[PDB]
């Protein structure tokens, strides 16, 4: 394979076969990844073929989602604290984010936003991304 880039899984990745068929192991967050930076589309979803393997991980989980904010967000280390000296991000700044919705212990969904590691946990509430807030 000789087309190839490196990027930090932002997810623990499954491993897919071409017919969408979980392998049984996993490509581990924040560890570095080698693709093919194709996407390839199998039962409705998008993956890359790791380098040198028939193998096949979510691009969701590698480079991830470009999201517009529809509210004012906070960036958040865990339910109830902010990552420690964050600002906010404003209604209408986009943000990369990483994998499906997360549900934290408060019962909310978050998403993993770029820049989040062990030492640096950064998440974004997922209702910021939907206009409706009938729950306020
Ligand atoms: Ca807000
Ligand atoms: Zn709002
Ligand atoms: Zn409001
Ligand atoms: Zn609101």
């Amino acid at each position: 394979d000789t087309n190839v880039k490196t990027y930090p899984v932002m997810v623990d990745s499954r491993a897919y076969d071409k017919n969408g068929n979980y392998l049984g192991h996993m490509y581990y967050a924040y560890d570095n990844i080698d693709i093919v930076p194709t996407v390839v589309t199998i039962n409705g979803k998008t993956y890359y073929k790791v380098a040198n393997k028939d193998e096949y991980v979510r691009v969701t989980n590698i480079t991830g989602n470009q999201r517009t904010l529809k509210h004012n967000a906070y960036i958040y280390w865990s339910s109830y604290r902010r990552t420690p000296g964050t600002g906010k991000m404003y209604r209408g700044q986009t943000v990369t984010t990483y994998g499906p919705q997360m549900k934290f212990k408060n019962g909310k969904k978050y998403y993993r936003i770029e820049g989040c590691r062990n030492n640096n946990k950064r998440y974004i509430k997922a209702v910021n991304f939907y206009h409706h807030h009938h729950h306020h």
